[PDB]
Parts: structure tokens; sequence; C-alpha cells
């Protein structure tokens, strides 16, 4: 049904992909390379220049000093959420794709506050700490069900809907504050005002992304602007809780429990001692506070969602390595044709990346004038534009001399042609 | 015409070790005077309380004994506001005629709630690594912490808490099978299995939720665990009993099982301290305590306001039930007589309570004496020594009430008598 | 658990017959339990009906029972009408008789809600009138007021064993359910119970009657009623054929004031089966009532199903059954409801007896004496009018001691019935 | 800053001809255009006169529009056909002058899902048969091989719109639901699909067809395969006058092998309604058909309800209002399906050039060398047959510079239509 190109190229792994990234490339046919740990300005300098397609994590860092000797690469796929560990601005000026997977926690980090949810109306975290030291302390008071409480979710997006079902099914009541008027899944409710969110209910889970309007969103003011005894979840970004104005809350007793996935500074490597007053001054008074549930960022640390993660990015760069489909890049124009569905053979695509400036389709369609173009899409994602383009009966003899003029154009970031 | 005046302070009734407030709600809308304590009362201040209270309503602290009894005339019934019937002479109540009320099902959606959080938990790791950050350590680890969604959920005991506890977890994207000595009407999605060995298999998280019997001691012991899968949890929230746990450790340290959760142990202690919960109690709690991935919790399964707001509704709606209309469905210690309220539409019908030893005669005895008027509708069953008399009889006069009252209580083997009009 | 083994033994011989046709399931159940059971497909005439009776009976609203063919039939305990209704059957003087009817009403709830979910759609759809006009070989193919049933609102008269599951089985097709019953009841799942039946009336578009027959119901749907639900809603009626107002529903047809309705219950029924009783000698409106776009008729096919009538023989068959070996008669229609535990194997030489007495005072007086000597684990009586029904489990009897208790219970005044079960 | 405001005129001008629903109008005008609607479908005389200016034309099912009558469009820009099929279009012609045809095919979904449910109750409880019977006078109360359709079994040949939708409301009146699909199609609530469809066929209760006319569904179900069935099962179509074996049908119900069917679509259905024309004459079996017990027939109705015309009048009327307004011919029957994105009005100096060509090498030089002069911000060109489609967006551009832009494209060889919209 679809046909490939030439198929043969070599990819660099850098920091434990799933096995399911492996099955896709290899599956694909390619030659991978892959590595258990993050490597250093020097090694990785030189194992790049021969490399055609890098995948990342968010320990790699990867700048304009240790990519522009990488002359041979053609889209870098972050396995990650976060993109700010790669140069973007200057790949797209050298024309390389970046993509991601920026939903693929959803699932993950749901269950993880529904868990905190129990755990925090009963304590559940308290009591294995104190029976771990031998202490025995049962008591009922503040402990409760979860079924007939209400929940609130800031932020009704990919983990607030999941959320909201789950919760409904454990027998919550769910209250959604959000910008966008989003149709309500289950029995929820859109709140006009925030007010109304925070006044109705008994816990409250942030997932919101980050924006100075989110920055401190919850903070002391906030914090009081809440039920009399009531719990405080936030699993999005480090900075939507003011921390220091929270323990200063929780040691009053005025916020019953919470549970915190994400903090302002994390460390970037696993240690013994990691989690010191050094990096944050507050955290012996957290630690010596009751009933808080503290994580280092794991609400997207699922084997299934590892690997949901690993075959969508890959299947992207795969779709990307060989068709010209870019939809999806962080840094790149979202581009994409029907990949030859029921076309036939002696057909070329042209893969044109750049620079955005007038007259470029005019040179370009000049130089294809001699064959038919039956489809095109050209779009444009700042002072780097993309273009695709079918070309009907082209032979080899004629693909080499299409090549070069495409070559020899001003404002040719990176061509290629799909065979 | 005939009508009778109110009797406010007609009845007494005594809550001890802080009861509910839902069940002074449903006494004082009903119009008892309540003498409420929030603690257990001492020998000489409960006996001082007791000897002319009409109902007394305790937790698992207060010890009422033959001693504490004896004097205590007056007394109609005894609600115990827990699951067991914990320090209460049964047997010496029966025998003065005491009946004896619980609420053993209470805890039901408590206990599941706290499975299915411990579930998460344990698949996620969030009680060691949150005990990590705490301690300053930072181990953000994702390999064999697994999504709750597409597992199974194995269910030991089908019960009120194993039924509750299958939709849940079947909400929450679990394969839930169950295995139970009786077949049952398997809830939604479930799937009753053939074999215990079947469900071990197949299993993911293992929960028990079965009673404390000679069957059960120990039912997952070593065998057990190796005929589960590599790398499975373990949950027990039902008796401390229930697990081998010298058998769990072993089978933990060896990595066949990845984690556990438990709340009930073989010896609880039976007051709180500071330091109660050592290796005296169980020889293996140094042990325990050191395995990497254990979620340890002190007999917490249903101790939740909720709960407790409704074993106050059930205990007080059944002793409520029980002084006004002689209905005792449901005692621990007494026989289970009930018969239809009434229908208020026909006047003068009185109704017999009449709790008597288990000797023969004695029906011929009452029946003979209420022979003079008709009686619709009688019923009397005895449970141990003792037995219990129901019956409404027709067109009496009040002139006679006191006469029948006068006559059955001057009867043979009586050892209380009530008559409601 | 128990073993809950228990085993009549008084006479030591019974034999039951079950006629109209009763499910095989029924046969099965009085079979394997031990019995002698003559089967009939068809209702007997009297003369044959009174012979073979002397020596448990099992009718089907058909057969016709009357003091007359009871006072004759001797050794009878218990009569199984296979029915809904127990009419035409002598209630008061079988349970002057001391005998036990027993029926099973709830059986065809899902049968009959099932239905009109198929006659809504047939009628939102005319699927009838379509089909007869293609087998006479026109072909009208017209859009014009017929709807998908999703979005519309279905008025459930009576939230009862049909009204309940019919109101599920309304919303997972996709209907918004309002209900009027005279009782406030726990509405299941989506549905709001109404107010006014006015209301219900004013904003649904299917009403279905589910109630039943009281001086209350008969005519209820009648000409202002019809006048008051929406222009070219759908009237069904598939609970008791005294309910709706036919002059009145046929009167609003015609006027194009109700788009259709479905009948399954009539004023006047048949009662056989033939090829030309629906006529107006038996409906004076038979003639125009057949007269009329997309009207669906049906002969109280309600609850005519393999599957109700396989529930009816296994719930009347086992209500017999327990009747029979245990006793439990919860659920008869003329008969005090009394039941006692299962009893056990563990417990030997412990007797049962059900002494079936007048509802006289004294009695209770003069049986307990006749008892006194054997002690009495349990005992419960209750009272149905005239007749009153006693049940007592007595400990260390012995079949010398048996002949005795009988013989006297036997003679009591005013004793009408008495049996054991050892 | 400069902000040159055009003037409003009666200009923008549409066209219903035939039957449309009461939605296009609303949407027409909540858009803002001049609607002329009529009831019925003109002769070519009338047409003609009527469609020299209109913007846009809405034909139905019996509408013709042909070249020959198209001709005299000349500020014609698209036909939308209000159908599921566009017979009556004439695709190529509306390319060649460069016109856009539009419908909406899966609008009939739940409205056949619904009948299908519907008949599946009434073949399982014989209404059809009952309610004529008491039409014509005969009482026929039978239960024997009536069913509850709860515990029966639903096989569905063909997962897609209809099939998918059918599932569901099939398991919540109770039924398994099994299906067979040639795709391996990801299964829907508690359904399983089945390998072979001989399988299907061996566990069923009930069978539905809802696949496409192909040479591998025509007579899909024969002989063969109905014998392959549940002893005394039923059959339904409502998909395609062709997937049915008609005559082996009917061998198979007068050998009392299927208890029943219901049909919606035949092999020779008539184009116009009529009195007679379901004769034998056009089918040879209908006589020895119609002469069968529990059958129901349908005149190819399964989507003709006033919500699937309202459906598709939202449905139609929305993707004519996007071509018009946008440029987004996605979904057209004839033309290239191009969009681009919606393009937010806070840039306020780009225009957009929807230019159809001919398919001939040298366009694209051609018209990006007019448009050199700026800058081309996202540029989408899709090629279907020997006709073109291509959208671009450039940037910074003032109305002076407009005329000329419009103006040399107006002028470019093989340029069929063009069209700006700033
Ligand atoms: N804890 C983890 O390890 C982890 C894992 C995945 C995602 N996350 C974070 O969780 C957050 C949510 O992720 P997502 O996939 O749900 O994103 P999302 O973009 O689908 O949803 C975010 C939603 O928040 C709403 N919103 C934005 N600002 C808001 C505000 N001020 N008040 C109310 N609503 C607001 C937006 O309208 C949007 O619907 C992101 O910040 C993401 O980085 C954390
Ligand atoms: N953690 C807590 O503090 C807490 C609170 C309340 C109840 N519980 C305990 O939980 C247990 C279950 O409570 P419940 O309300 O479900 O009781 P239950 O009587 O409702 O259910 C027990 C079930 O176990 C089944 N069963 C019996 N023996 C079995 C065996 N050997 N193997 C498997 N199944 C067997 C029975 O058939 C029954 O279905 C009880 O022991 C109860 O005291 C614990
Ligand atoms: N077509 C058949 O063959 C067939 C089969 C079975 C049952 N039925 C009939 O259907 C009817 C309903 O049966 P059911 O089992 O649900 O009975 P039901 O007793 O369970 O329910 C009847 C309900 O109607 C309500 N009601 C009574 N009078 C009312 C009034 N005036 N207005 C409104 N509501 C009123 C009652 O409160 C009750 O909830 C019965 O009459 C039954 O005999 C017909
Ligand atoms: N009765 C009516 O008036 C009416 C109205 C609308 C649609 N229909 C017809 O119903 C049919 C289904 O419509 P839809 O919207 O579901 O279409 P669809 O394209 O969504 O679904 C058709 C399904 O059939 C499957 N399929 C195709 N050929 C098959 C075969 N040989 N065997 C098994 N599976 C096969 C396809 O994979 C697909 O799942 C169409 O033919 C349509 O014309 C009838
Ligand atoms: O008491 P009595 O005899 O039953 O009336
Ligand atoms: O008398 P009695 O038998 O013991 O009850
Ligand atoms: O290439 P083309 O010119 O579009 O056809
Ligand atoms: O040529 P351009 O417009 O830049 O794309």
């Amino acid at each position: 049904l679809k046909p490939f190109s030439t198929g043969d190229m070599n990819i660099l792994l850098l920091e434990n992909v799933n096995a399911t990234a492996i099955k896709i490339f290899k599956d694909q046919g390619y030659q991978v390379e892959f590595h258990k740990s993050s490597l250093p300005e020097d090694e990785l300098i030189e194992k790049i220049k021969d490399v055609h397609a890098i995948g990342i994590r968010s320990k790699t860092r990867l700048t304009e000093k240790i990519l522009q000797h990488a002359r041979n690469l053609v889209c870098i796929g972050c396995f990650c959420i976060g993109t700010n560990q790669v140069d973007l601005k200057y790949a797209a000026s050298k024309g390389i794709a970046v993509f991601n997977s920026p939903f693929s926690n959803s699932r993950s980090v749901a269950e993880l506050v529904i868990g905190e949810i129990i755990s925090l109306a009963r304590q559940l975290g308290d009591r294995s700490i104190e029976l771990h030291t031998g202490t025995w302390n049962k008591v009922a008071a503040r402990c409760w069900e979860v079924r007939g409480k209400t929940l609130g979710i800031i932020g009704y997006g990919h983990i607030g809907s999941q959320l909201s079902v789950l919760a409904e099914a454990m027998g919550l009541h769910v209250l959604y504050y959000d910008i966008v008027t989003i149709m309500a899944l289950g029995t929820a409710r859109q709140v006009s005002t925030l007010d109304e969110l925070l006044n109705k209910s008994d816990f409250v889970t942030l997932h919101v992304p980050a924006t100075p309007e989110t920055e401190k969103m919850l903070s002391a003011p906030q914090f009081a602007a809440m039920k009399d005894g009531a719990y405080v979840i936030n699993a999005s970004r480090g900075t939507v809780v003011d921390i220091p104005s929270l323990i200063q809350a929780v040691k009053a007793n005025k916020i019953a429990g919470a549970a915190l996935d994400v903090y302002p500074h994390e460390p970037a490597k696993n240690g013994e001692g990691s989690f010191n007053d050094e990096l944050n001054s507050w955290t012996s008074e957290l630690v010596s506070l009751p009933n808080i549930i503290l994580t280092p960022h794991i609400g997207g640390s699922t084997e299934e969602a590892q690997s949901s993660i690993g075959i969508e990015v890959a299947t992207a760069l795969s779709k990307y390595i060989n068709e010209g489909n870019s939809v999806g890049s962080v840094n790149f124009p979202e581009v994409s044709l029907k990949s030859l569905d029921y076309d036939q053979e002696n057909t070329v695509r042209v893969l044109y990346i750049h620079r955005n400036v007038p007259g470029v389709l005019k040179t370009v369609n000049d130089i294809l004038s001699d064959h038919n173009i039956e489809k095109q899409f050209s779009d444009s994602h700042g002072e780097i534009a993309y273009l695709m383009a079918d070309i009907s009966s082209v032979n080899q003899s004629e693909i080499k001399d299409i090549y070069e003029k495409l070559n020899q154009t001003s404002a040719k970031v990176s061509i290629r042609l799909l065979y």
C-alpha cells in the first residue's frame, strides 16, 4: 500500500529509552546505538558527526556548541515532556525538527492523585512511618471516607479530565475552574469564578501548565480561601504553590494534609542526600510537618507510561525520517501529505526546508517546472519554512539534476528527496 | 376518646466511650434523657450511674460483666457501637433478659477505599519514596512501578468488603477475580474462580477479606506465595492471623513478592503506646520493617468519620426499634423476634413482650391468661436457655392491661415482661 | 450454612395435577421433589373436573373454580394459579375451607417493558403501517412525523415493577423519563417523578400506562387528558383494559391530535382464540378503532413470552413445594403469611405442627395446653380474617407421641386442618 | 490604519430547491445570506432561469442537475447534495466549471440503528402478525416461540458507523453482541469480534447486515449460509438491496429454519412512490414473499426520520458555508480536499487566494512568480483528476496591491476559477 524511502540511516539513543522505541526503529530497519547513561560534551560531539537522528532525555544537554558539529542530523526526538534542554531556535535555523510526547503521563498522573487523595484522607503515609519506627497511634479524628467529598480540579486539561471521571467513579463530586469553557465530562460542573471552586471544595488539585497567571497561583492568600479542614495537591509545576506560605498554612492546621510531586528546585542527579536544605531552605521545616506526602517528580514515572511515550515519539521520528510528516514538532512547521496510499511508482517527494523570504516558492516551482507537481503543501514556523511536493514521473537521471538545482538556491536550509 | 399523657425523662440512656453524634440525634429526636461521656467510666462511677439507667451504649473499652450488671435493674438493652461484642458478658445479659446489639458491617466502604489506596501506593511505591524524600534521599525510579489500569486484582473474600472492593476496582480499570468458599453472584464484570490456586496464579494484587477461622489461619503461606506471579503484591486488612508473616518476609526478600500492605497483625497491642509496635509483640517486627516496599497501618481499616457515623445510625436505630416495638432481629445474644409494627386503625390492641425461661409449658401458661381476648398474631423463639414471645392481643381495656400485666408478672419462669398500648 | 433436610410424613402420599399446559419447569420441580403429577394441556369441563380431584391443583385463569367444585374436593392442600391474577377463582371460600392459593404476579415485568420499548420505536417510525402497505404492493416512503426515539421524553404512569424496569430501558435508549405515581417512589436512574398527572402529559411524547385496575384508574385517560398531552404525541396502554377511554382516544387519533397508539388490553376481551372474535359484537367501537392510522393492536400478549412462562413455572412450583414441605406460606393471596426456619438433620425427634383454625379467641389456650407435654422451641401464628394459621416446632417427640398429638389436635373445636412434618 | 470598508448588497444569493430541513435556513440566515426556498423540484426551464446568479444551489435526491442545466450557472460556486448519495449530480461537469459538490453520507446512523432494535423486538414477539390479526378480526394470543430479547445474542455483519451505534443499543436491551468485519476493529463495550462469518452465524439468535455494496457482499447471505444458523433464528437487512439472496431466504423460512426476518432494502426498489410499484413485476418473488408469516417489510426508510434530515441539514450547510467563507473543501465529492488554518483576524494584512486550475506542469511556476512580490506564509495545492485546487496565504498586502494580484491570477493560462478573500 505505502512505499518507503532509502531506509538505512543511523540513530543514537542516550538515556535509557524503552525497548518499544527500539522495536519501532529496528522493525523499521535502521542502525541503533543504545546508551544507558548521559554522555559528556566530548564523547557526544565525536559520536554525533555521522549520526542521523538523536533521541535524548531531560539530562543530556544539546546546545549550539555541540550541535554545530552535527552536520548529518535530521530530527531530534526528546522522549520527554520538556523541551528546554535543546536549543530550539538554532535547530530550527539548521532545519532540524524536534519532537516530544507532552501528554504521555496523563493516566499516570491521575492515578497518583487518586492514591494521594485517599492516603491524605486516611493519613496512610504517616501511619506507615509510625509503624516503621515502632509507634502505634490509632486515631480516627479527621479521617474520612473519600466517597461523598468534593474534588476541585484546577485546570481541566488532559490530566484534569482523566482525573475527573476517576473521582466520579470513586464517588467524589467534581468541580473544575478553567479559563476556557470546556465541555464537562460525566457529572462535573464548570465554575464561573475560581473563588466558587475553592469555597465549595474538599480536595484541590492543580493540573495547569506554567504561566505567570499560574505562578504562585495558590499562595498564602489563596490557601485561606477554602474549606475549614481541606487538602491541597499540586502535581503540575514547582511554582504554582507558595511553599513557604504553605508550610505556614499547614503548621496552623488550616490545610489538613497535602501531597506534592514537584518543587521549585529539583536536583539533576539521584543521591543519598540530594533533597536537603541546600536546594530549599525550608526542607527541614516541611519534613518536620504532619501528613505531607513528598515525592521526587514521579507523576509520570510508570512502566506503562514510559512504554507509551517511547512508542509515540519513536513512531513520530520514524514517520518524519521516512515520510516528510513533521506534525507535532516543537520548533518546526507542521506539514504532512497522503504519503502515497494510492500513488503509483516513479513518484518523487521533495522536502525543502527554507528561510521564509518572499519568492522562494517562485524559484522552486520554476526549478520543478519540467514535471507535474501533483500535491504541494508549505507552511512557515517563524524564520524557517517547510515545503513538500510530489512530482509524478521522474527517472534516476533526472532526480540527480533536481537535487543540485534545489541545492544551489538561496535560502536552502535542508533538502531531501524520498525515493 | 381514650388518650394518655407524655412521660418525658421516663427513659434514661447512657452513652460511653464517645459514641458518634448520629446516635444522639436518633435518641433525642425520640425523646430520652441521655448521659453522654467521652471516656470510659470507673468501676465506682459506672455502678453508681448504671443502677437505674435504661439503655447503655458502649464500645470495645467498657467492660460489662456479671459483677457490674448484677446491680443494674430496670435495664433493657446494651448497644455495642462496635464491630465485636468486646467485653460484654452476653450469657449473663441474656440470663437477666438484656438484649445486646452491634453493627458489624459498617466499615465496608472504609476498608474498600483503604485497599484501593494501598493498591495504588504499592504500585507506585509512594510509601517508600515519600519516606525517602522525607529523609533527604531522592530516588525517582520507574522500574516495576505500574499503572493500576489493566492489571488484575485477586479478591480473597467476596463478602461485604469483597463485593464493594470489586466494583471500585473495576471502575479503576482492574480485572477482578475472586475466590470464595461460597459461590457468589458476581457483581459487574467480576469473575468467580474455581480454585484458590487459579486466583494466585493469575493475580497481580491479592487482598484478603475473610473472617478468622481455622481454615483461614495462615491461609497464605509459602506454597501459596510461590504460586503467585513473579513480583506481585499482597494486602491483608481482614484478620491478623490470615497471613503467615514469616513466610511472607522470606518471599519478599527473595524478590518473589514485590511489596505488600498490612493493617492487621497476629499480636496487636490492647492500648496505645509511644513504643508499642515492637519486637516483643511479634518476633519478626525488626525483619518486617526492614523490607523495602511495605505499607504498615495500625488496624486502621475502617477508622473513618463516615464509618463511625454509620455505626451510630445503625445501632441507635436498632435499639430504638427494640425499645419501641420489641423488635429484636439482629441481637447478638437474644432470640430474633419481630412483628408488623401495627396499623393504628384498630384501637385498644396491646402488645406483650414476654421474655421467659425456655422450659416446657410456658406457652400454655400465657395463652390461658390471654384466653379472654383474641390474639391476632403471636411469635415466640428460643435462643439459648432464654426465649422471647411477642403477641398482639385485641380489644383490651385499660382496666384489663394492669390485670394482664399483674397476672403475667406473677408467672413462673418470667424474666422480664413489658406491655405496649 | 446447614443441611436443611426435613421430609413431611403424616399420611405419606400426595398427588398434584398441573393442567392448562404449565411450563415444563413446573413439572421438573414437582417430580424432582417426588410427586404424582397428572398433566393436562387444556381446561376441563365441570363433570370431568369434579371427578379425579379427591385424591394440589394448578390452574391458568381459564379453569373455573367456585365453591361448588371445591366442596367435593377433599384432601386438598394448595391451589397454584400459574397466572398473574387469581380471578374467577373463589378465594374467600378456599380460605374458608383452609385452601392456600399462590400466584406469580411480577414474572411478566421484563416482558411487558420490552414490549413497550418495542412499541415506542415502531409508533415513532410507523413501522407497522409501512409493513402493511408493502404487503399489499404499495410503496410510500415518507419521513414526515417519523422520529428518532433518542431525545424524546417518556411518560410512565405508575412506577411499579414494569414502570421501574421500563424506565432504565427507556433511558438506555436515550429517552428522558418522566413518571407520575400516587406514591412518591425513589426514581431509578435519571428519571423524575412529576407532581401532577397533567404535568406529565404536558411535557411527554410517549405516554404509557402501568397502573393497576382501580376505580381511580378506570378511564383515567379520557378526552380531557388526551387534549392535555402535546400535539402529535403517542399513547400506549398495556396495563389493564379499563384504564383508557377508547372512545376518547379514537376521537383524538381521528382528529390528528395523537399521532399513534398501541393497545394490548381492551375493555371486553375474548375468552378463547378465534378467527372472528375481535368484532363490534365484542366492543362497540371495534370497527372505528381499526380504521385509524398507526394503531398497534395486540391480543393481551404483554406477558406472553417463553421466558415469562418459565419464570412463572419456577416461582409458583417453588412456592407450592415450600408450602408442602416446610409450610412457608409467604405470598399466598387469601392466607396468613407464616414461615419458620428450615429445621435440621442435626435436630432429631423434632416435629413441626401446621394447625389452621378459625380466628376465634382461646384457640391457643386449647392448643398450647395440648402441647404442654413437650417443649416448643419456636411458634408463629397470624390471622387473615376469620381464618388463622399456626406453625410450631416441638422437641423430644416420638411417633408414639405424634399419633396422640394429631388425634388431640384434630379433635379441637373450630380447628380446620392439622398437619405434621417429622 | 487605512481600514478600507466594503458595501453591503443583496448579491449573496443561495438557492434551495427540493425539501430541505429547516436547519439549513437557520444556518444560512444566521450567517447572513439571501435564501430562495422551494418545496418541489422545478422543470428544466424554471431551473435555468433561477440558477444564473445563484452563488450556491442545494438539490436533493429528486432534482436533476446536469451539465446542460449547469451551463447557464455563471456565478455558481458549489452544489450541495442534502443526500447520502450524489446520484443526480454529474460531478465531472461541476469539476470542469470548478464547482465543488458536498453531501452528508453518515447522518442516518442512529435512525437506522434504532429501527433495528425495534425490528428485533417486533420479530421476537411477532407484533406485526398479531396486529394484522386483530385488525382483521382474528384473535390469536400465542406465546410459543415468542422471546424476550434480553439474553439472546445479536450478530452484526459490518461494524461501521451503523454497526457500532447498534452494538451499544443492543447491549443496553440485554443482548450479547458478536460482530464479523473484514477489518479487525476495536470492540465497543462487551462485544467480541469473531473470526469467521460461519462462527458468527452458528452461535447467534439474531443477524443484522450493515455492510456496503461490494461483490463480496452481493448475495452475501445465501442458502448455505442460512442453513449455517441456529435452528429458528432471525434475519435483518437494512444495508443494501444486494446483500441477501431473497429466494434462499424464502426457502429457509418455509422450511421453518428461520423464524422471521425484516427487510428495508431490496434488489429492485422503485424510483418513485407508487400505489402498485411493488408487484411481481418489480421482484419476481414478491407474491411468494408476502405470503409468508412473521416478516417485516419496509420501503428503504432506515434513515427517513426528522432527526436524520435535521442532522443532514446542519452538516451540509456547515460544509458549504466553510467552502464559501474559508475555502475548506474537505469532504467534496468531486474536488480536491484542501484546507488551511482559520486565519486569526489579528493579522489584518493577509489575502487568501483560492485558485482552481488545470492539472498541468508549470502552473505553480506561473502562480508563485505572480505572488513573488509578497511573502506566501502558507500554501497548499492538491489535484483530483484533471482539476486542481490551490490555497495560499500571502502577507502584508494593501488594497491597492490586491487588484493587480487578482488581475494577474485571473489572467493566467489554464486558470478555471480564481477568488481572493480579504
Ligand atoms: N507531575 C508530573 O510528573 C507531571 C506529568 C505530566 C504533566 N505534568 C504537568 O501537569 C500539567 C497539566 O498537564 P496536561 O497534559 O494536563 O496539560 P493541558 O495543557 O492538557 O491542561 C492544562 C489545562 O489548564 C488550564 N489552565 C491553564 N492555566 C490555568 C489557570 N490559571 N487556571 C485554571 N486553568 C488553567 C488550561 O486551560 C488547560 O486546559 C502541566 O503543567 C504538565 O507539565 C506533570
Ligand atoms: N481492617 C479492619 O480494621 C477491618 C474492619 C472491618 C472488618 N474487617 C474484617 O474483614 C473481614 C471481612 O469482613 P466482611 O464484612 O467482608 O465479612 P463477610 O462475612 O461479609 O465476608 C467474608 C467472606 O469470606 C468468605 N470466606 C470464608 N472463609 C473463606 C476462606 N477460607 N477463603 C476464602 N473465602 C472465605 C465467606 O464466604 C464470605 O463471603 C472480617 O474478618 C472483618 O472483621 C477488618
Ligand atoms: N399486558 C399484560 O399482559 C400484562 C402483564 C403483566 C402486568 N400487566 C399489568 O400491568 C400493571 C402494572 O403491573 P406491575 O407489576 O408494575 O404492578 P405494580 O403494583 O408493581 O405497580 C403499579 C404502580 O401504579 C401506581 N398507581 C396506582 N394507582 C395509580 C394511579 N391512579 N395513578 C398513577 N399511579 C398509580 C402504584 O403506586 C404502583 O407503584 C398491572 O395492572 C398488571 O396486571 C399487564
Ligand atoms: N436502510 C437505509 O435506508 C440506510 C441508510 C443509511 C445507510 N445504509 C447503508 O448501511 C451500510 C452501512 O453504513 P455505515 O454508515 O455503517 O457504513 P460504514 O462504511 O461506516 O460501515 C461499513 C462497515 O462494513 C465493513 N465491511 C465492508 N465490507 C464488508 C464485508 N464484505 N463483510 C464484512 N464487513 C464488511 C466495513 O469494514 C465497515 O466496518 C451502507 O451500505 C449504507 O449505504 C442504509
Ligand atoms: O387467639 P386466637 O384463638 O388466634 O384468636
Ligand atoms: O414453653 P416453650 O417450649 O419453652 O417456649
Ligand atoms: O505542478 P502543477 O503546475 O500544479 O500542475
Ligand atoms: O516563498 P515564500 O513565500 O517564503 O514561502
